[PDB]
């Protein structure tokens, strides 16, 4: 009995984005051209100018009308009121999510040596889309998944919801070694734009964007995979005390909206060390044993205060900074993106002589405020 | 044979209801007095009388004005228009669910003979509530749960989401045998009332109600449990072709709404055989081998067509009528209420040396329309 322990492994991953790459210069010009926010322009220039978000992707052409696709209508009213009822907004979510989420799912299944029939469990994760028959239903028809597939819709868990999706998958996949589970996170914040008079909303409107990421998971022993394979060995959470006001969500008539506390980055700085050191103590490890960090690119302060809290260099978080610059905050699939660049650099090293990474941690933040995170080591 | 098989078992179960028990004669009187329903007024008396519902529970006093709690206001406007923004409606969900979920969870754990410490995983299920820091965050506060608890919010999966919650808990608990998971279904459809001049909405208003049910889940081996123990041996799903209109759900500005087609009952009777005969053939069993059937009490016609398609007696489905008559359709927990009627008879039979129920099936229906079920067999 040398060992027969089954470890949860990401057998494949895919990254997705809608048509419209909007540079922060164009985003600033649009927001400032909106009437009502005409007396709020000085703060807009400070938020957009000091965002190191180079570009953001949107499903809707309204932010980039000069290069709008032919036959793609502007979603927001002509009078610049940005008044669309919430149900109509969710209709547009579905409208634009289906083509996106089915493509990313397909490429995920393609990354593993798998056919569509092989998926027994489906997890769709969103906080921006809640619809009748779900995207889970839509992915069964467009990809032709066996109609007996297990369905879970993890809704409204904020930017950390990928971690929760991973847990659910690992639990199933560890219970069912030979079986395969698909986990997709998709967000379309370009549907919930209001351009409200307050600075809180102004901050969100400069940060949140569209994106999608899918990952396939399998139950694997240490003799079924290639040499430098990484398995999610452990997971961790901590509901931070006295942080209740950190991330507040709400569904309102004019869209699904958010309020991020001023002291939210401070909450992270004061608590993040306790999370990571507690997580690592389980495995007799320290901060220094970790080769890479997938911090959620929820914005500048998020990454910076994680850096300050954990004492990490700009080089240790370069992948998070990279996803923030090119994509911005895509909400829940944002960490998956960071994991993708990491999984690209790992493998590239494995192609050459190098052993690649031995230990890595990926974490983000949930409404609570909670710290959700996973640890992958080499099997 | 490999006798290290770990089965998921319900270790503790508790049912719960909001404050106000409203009879159907009372509800009919409140419905008929409403001003803006004068196109479907002559229909109302038949809908409420031909519902098989005698009473149902509500969190808001607006349906039983006289019996209002000492310091609990009327939620809906004195206008009699039922115009409340979604955010205010969801704010009320939090206000009333937190206490309800708290004592249901407290009692469930107590009946599992555990302490609040022993819960490792928390799963909240609702299609009538979506909250910033969700109910999961409130339960860790209220019950004083361990702050490292694995939390998941399953949202907008309709009347069958208890099956999805069960699956998610089963997955976790068979992966980690010694550990314990808490699955809670909470629903408050009394916060989404609109009384629209619509035949469909009138029917729904007569049927939908408020309720909560919780279940603690353990992973046990062959003889780690008292003789007579029922365990959830399997789960099965099936999406029905061309039943997309069956159950459609939306979030509109005036609240979360449901809309069911008249053909939903026909979809069930047309497809319920294929689902149930599918489930049982995987385990070499037929309809005869089933002692108890737990059909989702979603309405008069919903139970009837389940009886028709499966050839079930009114005596086998007697639990389903009983829940419906006393509580109405509470959405997710409804299945748990029926289930927690069989368990009383079962446990009382074992107290008197009798063998008890050997094999049963609990199922429900999700937007799709999908069929969602679980199989309970004795160890
Ligand atoms: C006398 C009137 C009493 C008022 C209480 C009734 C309210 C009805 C309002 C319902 C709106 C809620 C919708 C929530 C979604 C439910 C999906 C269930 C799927 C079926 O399957």
């Amino acid at each position: 009995k040398d060992e027969q322990t089954v470890y949860p492994v990401i057998a494949g991953m895919a990254i997705g984005n809608p048509q419209y790459r909007c540079t922060q210069n164009e985003a600033l010009a649009v927001a400032s051209k909106c009437p009502g926010l005409e007396s709020i322009k000085p703060v807009l220039e400070r938020i957009y100018g000091n965002s190191r978000i180079g570009s953001r992707y949107f499903a809707v052409p309204d932010f980039t009308p000069g290069r709008a696709a032919k036959g793609d209508p502007l979603f927001y009213p002509a009078d610049g009121s940005y008044q669309v009822p919430v149900d109509v907004r969710l209709d547009k979510f579905k409208e634009k999510a289906v083509p996106l989420v089915s493509d990313v799912a397909r490429r995920a299944i393609k990354e593993a040596g798998l056919n569509v029939e092989d998926i027994s469990k489906l997890v769709v994760v969103s906080s921006t889309g809640f619809l009748g028959p779900g995207l889970d239903c839509e992915l069964i028809k467009n990809l032709g998944l066996t109609r007996s597939v297990d369905r879970t819709l993890i809704g409204f868990m904020g930017c950390a919801a990928a971690m929760n999706g991973f847990r659910n998958a690992n639990d199933y996949v560890t219970a069912n070694p030979g079986k395969y589970a698909l986990m997709i996170c998709v967000e379309l914040s370009s549907v919930h734009t209001t351009f409200d008079d307050n600075i809180n909303d102004a901050i969100l409107h400069a940060i949140f964007a569209d994106g999608c990421a899918a990952a396939v998971l399998k139950g694997a022993r240490k003799s079924e995979c290639p040499k430098g394979t990484l398995a999610i060995v452990d997971n961790h959470a901590w509901l931070m005390e006295g942080t209740e006001d950190g991330i507040t969500l709400a569904i309102k008539p004019n869209g699904i909206t958010c309020t991020l506390s001023k002291f939210l980055p401070q909450y992270i700085a004061k608590n993040i060390a306790f999370f990571a050191d507690g997580f690592l103590k389980k495995h007799k490890l320290g901060r220094d044993d970790v080769d890479f960090w997938c911090v959620h690119p929820g914005g500048r302060r998020i990454i910076e205060e994680a850096q300050n809290g954990l004492g990490l260099s700009e080089e240790q978080t370069a992948d998070s900074w990279a996803v923030l610059g090119e994509y911005g905050n895509m909400l829940s699939p944002s960490v998956m993106f960071v994991l993708s660049r990491v999984f690209k650099r790992h493998n590239a090293a494995l192609a050459q002589g190098k052993p690649g990474y031995q230990t890595g941690m990926a974490f983000s933040f949930s409404p609570g405020v909670g710290a959700e995170g996973i640890l992958l080591r080499q099997i």
